[PDB]
């Protein structure tokens, strides 16, 4: 469950997915569009920000 697979499984990039993993989406530029998109993967796999 690495960051790259979470990005492919969700549909973003190595760091864009990280935004969702770290809970910083709104800070960067994925306010909600990627939140449900990428969070659904981060939380379904239970991957934490590291």
């Amino acid at each position: 469950m690495k960051l790259d697979e979470i990005a492919r499984l969700a549909g973003v990039s190595r760091t864009t997915a990280s935004y969702v993993i770290n809970g910083k989406a709104k800070q960067y530029r994925v306010s909600d569009k990627t939140v449900e998109k990428v969070m659904a993967v981060v939380r379904e796999h239970n991957y934490h920000p590291n």
